[PDB]
């Protein structure tokens, strides 16, 4: 078991171009993975490329705001094409509702329970990126828990948004999700397929 580096969690850079080898039913195929590509656009190149092969996509992830002093977090979130802009935010309910406000625009889901779990979702796949902390506040992190492909949400978290040094990984690349009825294989030179799918 190794898991993707990228798919399935924040990055910094998100996916690197490269090229995905498909093969199954005695069929062989090889995918263009572009640099930056969300799991809903690999997801819609892989659906069918050979028979039987079903390739469904999904970002979805756990947020927590922790640690804000000084002020308040003012971060761009942009989900797949659609950017907007929060402020003012100092704990999860707050980073809830704002992306709740603006959930039309970004294409999500942002729901938060009553013990303070806050969980969006792109139904679709999209990359979900979050800007610089432009904020007030002088500490304070936005952490995430991306879901795999397997159902599980990460049991570490990573910080999107941080205030003083910058949060590095940055992009939530959603999961890519194969079925078939029977056997086929993924594979590429270096760590082309395995930044989607692990080994």
């Amino acid at each position: 078991g190794t898991v993707a580096s990228v798919a399935g969690t924040a990055t910094a850079s998100g996916i690197a171009s490269g090229t995905v080898n498909l093969v199954g039913g005695g069929q062989v195929k090889n995918i263009a993975i572009a640099a930056g590509d969300s799991a809903k656009a690999i997801a819609e190149k892989m659906d069918g490329a050979i028979p039987n092969l079903s390739a469904r996509a999904r970002t979805v992830f756990t947020a927590d705001v922790s640690g804000v002093t000084g002020g308040s977090l003012n971060f761009d979130v942009t989900v797949g094409s659609n950017t907007v802009s929060l402020a003012g935010v100092t704990s999860t309910q707050d980073l809830a509702d704002q992306l709740n406000s603006n959930s039309s625009k970004l294409g999500i889901t942002a729901s938060i329970n009553d013990k303070g779990v806050l969980t969006i979702t792109s139904a679709t796949g999209e990359n979900v990126k979050f800007g610089a902390q432009t904020g007030t506040a002088t500490a304070g992190q936005v952490a995430v828990k991306v879901q795999g492909s397997d159902g599980k949400f990460e049991a570490a978290a990573k910080n999107v948004v941080a205030a003083g040094t910058a949060a590095t990984t940055t992009i939530v690349t959603g999961y890519v999700q194969l079925n078939s009825p029977t056997a086929y294989s993924v594979s590429g030179t270096g760590t082309q397929a395995s930044q989607v799918f692990g080994n």
